[PDB]
């Protein structure tokens, strides 16, 4: 009125007599209901938002009568939609608010009046929880009705006698209702159940409306696809149902992911449809995302879903074992050849081309094999953990270059290459003999032990040294200042004992006692932490390393060569199916 | 008497009994179904011999 706040209070309180008098003088002053007077200077909130936020147990049946003011004001189109301007709320519309409050009557009234169901609420508060926002639902009224556990209004909005927001419509993020529904999907039981139920309903409805292309196919700007998005973001709750989706209606057969081909009583040959878990290098697949990504929080249980686990096992038995054994054996033999070439490295130095003997020819063959494997490894690395492999490749290349120069005193790089490669040997052997605790061990204690040791060791060493050189301007030395003899003395103490000093001062013994006890109890704590962490690797870590090895091998050799998983039918049941056999007596 | 290596000897009586209905079993046997049927099919061998379900290779053992 004279000031907006009293109008806002009146609309919040739901008064009508004063309110239709307000309408009266608004008619008198020819002022549009969307004027700056009715919108905040900062937020620009209209009457409708404030009225709906004050929803009193669904008793806002009157404020539509207020909205009836609009056509009298002559500005109806812009009035319904409310394009907010706050960075904290950008684009939020009255329809979003009405649907949010979990009441369908006002949603029906607004949409029937012509509410713009295609609303892109690109507000910071609407962005995912990890992008500074608080709630992401797909930035669409239909996706907002969906994500918020609101079946009836998603049905109605898709079945209203007026403009009905097509499920296909993609927001700015490109998500669509399915992607949004998996975005807020939680791994908890209630969220998982409601999300999966509504997800089924939604996909079935879209299929019935659009048999030409099921909504699963349509991707986002990222391009993941709903299943791959539930995979990349650790959404086991949806994922585990996405894999095993089988429905009833005949018109909805294609939109299933687990057929049942034949049964013989207590044996069921369930035919999973992994039409997107292995693209043969064509596009991204759930296996690549699931295994080659660490942001997942539920990797181990997400590798336990039936088709993925059985498919890893099949790729292992069929081709993984042979290729892995060939690779590891070839690596070991080639590097043993390298090691023997180093052992038989031409004596007397100066190897310009010292090979005039049969054993010399064998040595030259071994060196050629070493260079070939090194250059091939460099090619793989550049085409492609990889850190150490590339270090080995470059070291081999440099050693070969220096050797071909016929210069001396530069075999050191060759020895470095040897030692780095054999250190990679344990990385490769991880997959053999069902091993791999060693890799966990190397990535567990390595840094902590060196950190603490180096620090306290050198530290008490210098503390010792100050007083020692205080005593002597003899025993630890003959002359001059060198902490090196004191370092040697401390090594003698820690590993050897029988320590000698010029003194024959007690704080020195205190230093020794403290460092010794600290290192011993450090080893004890490392043992305890390691045993706690591993817990026999929970029987899962090795499985993840195994999957890593299998997929690495599969990607290694070209896939145009016909090494693929099972195949299947042509139409109505050309889906590259995979089989699984399970017996149940229920 | 089927001939598939995947199904050797499987008989209609086995199939009828398998589907968990007794009326058609009664009809077939009363008509003279050979209850002494040795369905020695690979699919009928134990799970550890390349098969999928072993039940004794007899209609009565199958029931």
């Amino acid at each position: 009125v004279f000031n907006r706040p009293i109008l806002f209070d009146i609309v919040s309180r739901g008064s009508t007599a004063d309110l239709d008098g307000l309408l009266s003088f608004l008619l008198t002053h020819k002022k549009r209901l969307t004027d700056e007077e009715f919108r905040e200077p900062s937020t620009g909130k209209t009457c409708l938002p404030k009225a709906l936020l004050n929803l009193s147990n669904g008793r806002n049946d009157t404020i539509p009568v207020l909205l009836d003011i609009a056509e009298r004001t002559g500005n109806m189109r812009e009035f319904i939609n409310s394009p907010f301007r706050d960075i904290y709320y950008r684009g939020q519309t009255s329809l979003h608010i009405a649907i949010e409050r979990r009441c369908k009557h006002y949603v029906e009234l607004l949409v029937a009046q012509g509410a713009d169901v295609h609303a892109q609420a690109r507000g910071r508060f609407f962005q995912p929880k990890d992008e500074g926002g608080y709630f992401y639902f797909g930035e669409l009224p239909l996706s907002l009705a969906a994500c918020t556990n609101q079946p009836h209004i998603v049905n109605y909005l898709t079945e209203n006698p007026h403009k009905k927001a097509d499920m296909r419509r993609q927001d700015s993020r490109g998500n669509t209702v399915l992607h949004a529904l998996v975005a807020i999907a939680d791994n908890t039981r209630e969220n998982t159940k409601f999300v999966t139920k509504m997800y089924d309903l939604l996909l079935l409805k879209c299929s019935r409306l659009f048999p030409d292309s099921n909504l699963e196919t349509v991707l986002n700007n990222d391009g993941l696809s709903p299943l791959m998005m539930a995979a990349k973001t650790g959404k086991i709750g949806v994922f585990q149902h996405i894999i095993r989706r089988e429905v009833t209606d005949e018109d909805t057969r294609h939109l299933s992911r687990k057929f049942k081909d034949w049964a013989y009583g207590p044996v069921y040959s369930s035919l999973y449809d992994l039409s997107s878990l292995d693209t043969c290098g064509e596009e991204v697949s759930v296996l690549e995302i699931l295994v080659y990504n660490s942001k997942i929080e539920n990797r181990h249980e997400m590798l336990a879903v039936e088709p993925i686990n059985e498919l890893l096992r099949d790729k292992w038995r069929k081709f993984g074992a042979v290729s892995f054994y060939i690779n590891v054996v070839s690596y070991l033999c080639a590097m043993v050849i390298f090691t023997l070439t180093a052992y038989y490295q031409p004596l007397e130095g100066t190897p310009p081309y010292p090979y005039r003997t049969t054993v010399d020819y064998l040595r030259l063959a071994g060196e050629v094999i070493t260079l070939f494997t090194g250059v091939l490894f460099f090619f793989t690395s550049i085409k492609d953990f990889q850190l150490l492999y590339f270090i080995y490749s470059v070291l081999v290349v440099v050693s070969a270059a220096l050797y071909l120069a016929g210069i001396e005193a530069y075999l050191a790089v060759m020895v470095f290459a040897l030692v780095l490669g054999w250190m990679n040997a344990l990385y490769f052997t991880r997959g053999l003999k069902l091993t791999g605790t060693y890799s966990i061990m190397i990535q567990k204690i390595l840094f902590k032990d060196l950190f603490r040791f180096l620090l306290v060791y050198l530290l008490f060493m210098i503390g010792y040294a100050s007083a020692l050189v205080t005593l002597l301007n003899p025993a630890c030395r003959d002359s001059e200042t060198f902490s090196a003899f004191l370092l040697d003395l401390f090594k003698l103490t820690i590993g050897m004992g029988d320590l000698e000093m010029l003194s024959s001062i007690l704080l020195l013994v205190t230093y020794i006692i403290l460092t010794f006890v600290l290192l011993l109890n450090m080893l004890i704590a490392l043992m305890g932490e390691t045993v706690g962490q591993v817990s026999k690797e929970s029987k899962h870590i090795w499985k993840l390393q195994w999957a890593t090895t299998i997929l690495d091998i599969e990607r290694s050799f070209p896939v145009f060569l016909r090494k693929a998983f099972r195949s299947g039918e042509m139409v109505t049941v050309r889906r590259w199916c995979f089989r699984v056999d399970e017996v149940n007596w229920s």
